[PDB]
């Protein structure tokens, strides 16, 4: 329930983000995993706040892939990845 837990379950998904092929299984299975672990909505906006934060951190970040993540691995996050989410409006 902090950034530094987020930032490890994304890990996989690092290189998909930085422009290369993806996402992959693994990453899929990070984002999956971080959906199910943010109950409810104070989870939710920790942890929409630390990847607002860690997509501002990550160098030449490619966004369409960022955004794509939740689509293409069928995970329900409720709101676009990218370095600049709106994380106050969540439901
Ligand atoms: C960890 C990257 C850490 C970047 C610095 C964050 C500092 C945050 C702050 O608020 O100051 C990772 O390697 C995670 C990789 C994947 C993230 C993909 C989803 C977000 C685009
Ligand atoms: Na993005
Ligand atoms: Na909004
Ligand atoms: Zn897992
Ligand atoms: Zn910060
Ligand atoms: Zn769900």
């Amino acid at each position: 329930l902090n950034c530094g837990q987020v930032d490890s379950k994304m890990k996989p998904c690092l290189t998909y983000v930085q422009g290369g092929p993806g996402p992959s299984g693994e990453c899929c299975n990070g984002v999956r995993d971080l959906h199910n672990q943010a109950q409810s909505s104070g989870d939710r906006q920790t942890v929409c706040n630390c990847l607002k934060g860690i997509a501002r951190g990550i160098h030449n970040l490619n966004l369409n892939n960022a955004a794509s993540i939740p689509s293409k691995c069928n995970v329900n996050v409720p709101y676009t990845i990218s370095p600049d989410i709106d994380c106050s409006r969540i439901y």
